[PDB]
């Protein structure tokens, strides 16, 4: 009960006002044994609820409890879970002895951990690590003495990198633009498609994509420049011909490139694939 009275009293200054839909997802009884479950358990570690939204004539909420945390499936387009609130749970220790005793005396805020995000955010996740974790494991390390701390920081670090990348690794808009109607979406012209402007729009873009691509892919002398500045370009090189193989692997881009092969311009798609 204690539990329940402070995870009320957690969730309204969050996001809206408390609502009897919140009350009634803890009245509910699967909540309940969720609940139940986590705090006498040592194996769950995390609860979860859904400040699940529907858009009808107006806005509607609607709180749900799950062990499971589908928090990016929300952030994702185009989903019916899109738009909703995610809570996070998680206890301190693990022996159901100590959770108990816990709940008995010790301070709900001490024995709980909580974390909140945002609804809709791509880079949410990687923010999340690197305003905490990045943070804590820096200074700790500084500050007293562990077994490999320096490769722990490395290790921060480039996860940090990989996660900060994949956010705006997404295509749009080198840079390889598609048309207008294909970033709208692919078969949206049922006879239009078959067009010659719009084909020779798409066959020139790609046709520039060929030449953008070739002239980065066409070195410099390794006798000159230094070393550093060689190994440099190296590492520029991977990354950059490895952001363009993306580029190429992302759906929208070879969509174009089947539209092409569905007009048969193959002018083009062959180009891409054997010049590039």
């Amino acid at each position: 009960s204690k539990r329940i009275a402070w995870m009320k009293t957690t969730i309204c200054d969050s996001l809206q006002l408390k609502d009897m839909i919140v009350e009634e997802s803890f009245q509910y009884e699967k909540n309940k044994n969720l609940l139940e479950q986590f705090l006498s358990g040592e194996g769950l570690n995390k609860i979860f609820a859904y400040y699940q939204v529907q858009e009808q004539a107006q806005n509607d909420d609607i709180k749900d409890t799950g062990a499971q945390d589908p928090v990016l499936f929300f952030t994702t387009g185009d989903l019916e879970k899109i738009q909703d609130k995610a809570v996070w749970f998680l206890r301190i220790t693990n022996p159901a002895d100590d959770k108990k005793k816990a709940s008995q005396q010790d301070g709900n805020d001490n024995d709980i951990i909580f974390g909140e995000i945002t609804p809709n955010t791509v880079p949410m996740l990687n923010a999340l690590m690197e305003s905490v974790y990045s943070r804590q494991i820096d200074h700790i390390i500084t500050e007293k003495i562990q077994f490999w701390g320096v490769a722990e920081e490395e290790q921060v670090l480039e996860f940090q990198q990989h996660s900060n990348k994949f956010s705006s690794e997404v295509r749009e808009a080198n840079l390889m633009s598609p048309g207008t109607e294909h970033f709208k979406l692919d078969y949206e012209a049922i006879s239009g498609l078959s067009e010659s402007e719009k084909m020779q729009h798409y066959e020139m873009k790609f046709n520039e994509w060929i030449n953008l691509i070739s002239s980065q892919l066409n070195r410099k002398d390794e006798k000159d420049a230094g070393p550093a500045t060689e190994l440099i370009y190296w590492r520029s090189r991977m990354q950059k011909i490895t952001n363009w193989s993306e580029q190429l692997k992302s759906k929208d881009f070879q969509i174009v490139k089947a539209s092409l092969q569905r007009h048969k311009n193959h002018d083009n798609q062959r180009p891409r694939g054997d010049e590039s």
